[PDB]
């Protein structure tokens, strides 16, 4: 008689469900065919993996109190899917950091599929040492007749190689991206008071000194930032020549082109921080929930001998779930926060399919 299946069986179909509509949302509507979305849709099929494979079968071993209930070769490839899935989905988590890390210092599909395929190849790769082994010794995947993994060189080699190599470099290459962003907008309205300030001495100029220094400042002041570094200099030509009365016209119609350009790219920052934001919170989503089955998972290696396994085992039967439920938030996030999934996810539900 278990309680847990009926709790249990919640958390497959959130997680089939909502994946499978984000997977939807990124194969369907225009607005997502970005790069970063790609990933997310790669993310969504682990999680969904994760929901069809190893999930039910979690569910079944609940159900026969964690006496494994199948073909024993099967325990071995069951831990391969669960380790890889997971494994996947840290390493795609660390790639979209990366990946919107490198793309700060810049100016496709076939760009991202290979990605995709580089990620996938390095969880496959590193998973693989699980179904080599464990289909020759029993005892690697199954103690006491409960399928789970018994090696302990596989889960302290594989925790820390299979996730502090990419949990350190996601959370270097977040918070860079932060201080990135923070800088370019620090750096555009450093450039705001440059050309602002400038338009207000050009308005008050006397001479053809007061325009063309004033000008110059301006020029290498909108360098930093295209077609305005032309307008400045169709301006800078009328007071080389002499023309005081004319440059300074000439320049309020520079205020027009420069109002217009500088609230576009700074539309673009402030996006790219709302955009930043709402994966950290994916990012952090993971490992807090994720958190209390790794710790304990490591401390079962740790104190064999003087903690009671029984207890870390009723954990880890436990600890296990809040992880597995990762796979069903990552869709309420982007179904709360953002416009486009949400207006998407919206109309799945009424069956209309059609952008
Ligand atoms: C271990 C194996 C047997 C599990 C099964 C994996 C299956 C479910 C995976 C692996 C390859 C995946 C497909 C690969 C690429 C695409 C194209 C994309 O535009 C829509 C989803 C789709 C069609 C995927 C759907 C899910 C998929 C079919
Ligand atoms: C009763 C006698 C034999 C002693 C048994 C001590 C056992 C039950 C103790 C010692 C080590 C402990 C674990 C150490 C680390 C963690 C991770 C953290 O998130 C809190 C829970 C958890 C999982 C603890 C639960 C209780 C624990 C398993
Ligand atoms: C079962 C469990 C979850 C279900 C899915 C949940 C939501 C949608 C979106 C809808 O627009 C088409 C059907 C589809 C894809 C369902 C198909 C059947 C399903 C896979
Ligand atoms: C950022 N942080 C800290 C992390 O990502 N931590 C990680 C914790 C471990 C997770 C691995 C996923 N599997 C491992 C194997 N598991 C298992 C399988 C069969 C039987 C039994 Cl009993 C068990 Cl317990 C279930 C979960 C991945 C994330
Ligand atoms: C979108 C791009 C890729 C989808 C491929 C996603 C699926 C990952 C590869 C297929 C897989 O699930 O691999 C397990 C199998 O046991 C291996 O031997
Ligand atoms: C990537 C992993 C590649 C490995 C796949 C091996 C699959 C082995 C699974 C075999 C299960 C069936 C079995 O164990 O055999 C008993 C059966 O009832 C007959 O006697
Ligand atoms: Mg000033």
């Amino acid at each position: 008689k278990n309680w847990s299946a009926l709790l249990t069986a919640v958390v497959i179909i959130l997680t089939i469900a909502g994946n499978i509509l984000v997977i939807m949302a990124v194969s369907l509507e225009k607005k997502l065919q970005n790069a970063t979305n790609y990933f997310l849709m790669s993310l969504a099929i682990a999680d969904m993996l994760l929901g069809f494979l190893v999930m039910p079968v979690s569910m079944l071993t609940i159900l026969y109190g964690y006496r494994w209930p199948l073909p024993s070769k099967l325990c071995a490839v069951w831990i391969y899917l669960d380790v890889l899935f997971s494994t996947a989905k840290i390493w795609h988590l660390c790639a979209i950091s990366l990946d919107r890390y490198v793309a700060i210092q810049n100016p496709s599909r076939t760009k991202a599929f290979l990605k995709i395929i580089a990620v996938w190849t390095i969880s496959v790769g590193i998973s693989m040492p699980i179904p080599v082994f464990g289909l020759q010794d029993d005892s690697k995947v199954f103690k006491e007749g409960s399928c789970l993994l018994a090696d302990d060189n596989f889960v302290l080699i594989g925790s820390f190689v299979s996730f502090f190599i990419p949990l350190t470099i996601m959370v270097i290459t977040y918070f860079l991206t932060i201080k990135s962003l923070q800088k370019e907008a620090a750096d555009l309205e450093d450039n705001w008071e440059t050309l602002n300030d400038n338009l207000k001495v050009i308005e008050k100029a006397d001479n053809a000194a007061q325009v063309k220094d004033a000008l110059t400042k301006m020029r290498a002041a909108a360098l930093d930032a295209d077609i305005l570094v032309g307008q400045i200099d169709d301006a800078l030509k009328l007071a080389n020549e002499g023309k005081v009365k004319e440059a300074q016209a000439a320049a309020e119609q520079l205020k027009t082109t420069i109002n217009a350009y500088i609230q576009k790219y700074g539309q673009s920052i402030s996006n790219e921080q709302k955009a930043c934001k709402v994966l950290g919170i994916v990012f952090f989503l993971f490992v807090v929930m994720w958190c209390p089955f790794f710790i304990t998972n490591i401390m079962a290696v740790i104190c064999k001998e003087s903690c009671n396994e029984d207890v870390i085992g009723a954990l880890l039967n436990v600890f296990v779930w809040i992880g597995y439920l990762n796979s069903a938030v990552n869709p309420l996030v982007y179904t709360l926060f953002n416009k486009t999934y949400r207006s998407a996810f919206s109309r799945y539900i009424q069956c209309q399919y059609k952008e």
